[PDB]
């Protein structure tokens, strides 16, 4: 399959249609508030029928709340969840957790992302912005193949297809550019994850 | 005007009943993860029938996404929405936005919350931890009554009822403690918001 996680930022039925269409062709699907707002958490389980589901609600709550939230999501079928690294040291951990340490837009992460990255362990991997392949490459240098790296910020007006993967990422997260025409997934055909076969 | 926002961290039907019971007795209701997961976004409109709704999904996404999520929640009946200040300078703005700048648990905010507080303008208000009254008081020396302050972390395991209001908060946010026995709201009877009559 292609090293692409498709963000399903669209309506429930259309999201299911895309997941059905792309099952086995891509590495997974990203489910966010657009979908969860429509009918609730059940949508996670529907998409999870068709592939690995990363739930991305940018989780950033205190531990006893974050714990409950992650548990509900994984129980509904999520493979993993994206959480904010800024919570450190109150950071959800474990193999179901991806830790965001720099965003695609300017934030307080910018002054500290590499120190934060170096301090975090016992997680599935990290989210690094694919619109900054230099950041992805430096991250991979720091951590080697010890953890996954997944990267959004790929598509029009960010990193071109494969830019983050070439810089060291495992998977690129892409939304509208693929949703508007899923045939475009062929642009990732030449690429393979840097370190891990699955997200 | 009890200076209390009741967190409906519970199931949909129970949340409805509690809100009906407390209609006009409290300042508002906080709708979060648990309710949205169960009932989707429609729950916001249902609770709004009974009082002001603050939606707390700890929004922490890039500002185009965040601003659209805020607007969608407001359109469904929310008066305002809590977002993470860590995303500065890529933060949504305006009268529907409460900005969290320090949590009840240890996080990276703790080394910079006051600088962040002073950097953020043109929002509705700030969320500051009521289990740390000293932080609420220091925030007022910096911002005065220019913006609202609301505070969670109030309860048997946190700050005493009124502790945050006395330190300078406008409203305290309380969940389980009040849900267990709604008669407990009487503990807030002798308190009044420091700066703003409404959240
Ligand atoms: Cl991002
Ligand atoms: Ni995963
Ligand atoms: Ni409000």
């Amino acid at each position: 399959n292609l090293p692409l996680v498709v963000a399903l930022d669209t309506e429930v039925l259309k999201a299911i249609d895309v997941a059905k269409r792309l099952k086995g062709a891509v590495a997974g699907f990203k489910v966010g508030w657009d979908l969860i707002f429509e009918g609730g958490i059940s949508i996670v389980g529907e998409i999870a029928r068709y592939g690995n589901v990363i739930v991305d609600l940018k989780i950033a709550d205190v531990p006893h709340v974050a714990s409950r939230v992650v548990e509900k999501l994984v129980n509904r079928g999520a493979c993993c969840v994206i959480v904010h690294g800024f919570l450190h040291p109150s950071l959800p951990r474990g193999q179901h957790v991806y830790v965001l340490v720099k965003m695609t837009a300017p934030t307080i992460y910018d002054e500290m992302w590499e120190k934060l990255l170096n301090s975090v362990q016992d997680v599935r991997g990290f989210v690094l912005p694919g619109n900054q392949p230099e950041v992805v490459a430096q991250a991979r240098k720091r951590i080697g193949c010890s953890y996954r790296i997944i990267s959004p910020g790929i598509g029009p007006q960010g990193g071109r297809p494969g830019a983050a993967i070439e810089a060291g990422a495992d998977f690129e997260i892409v939304g509208r550019y693929v949703l508007e025409d899923p045939a475009r997934i062929s642009q990732w055909a030449q690429y393979r994850p840097t370190c891990f076969e699955t997200p």
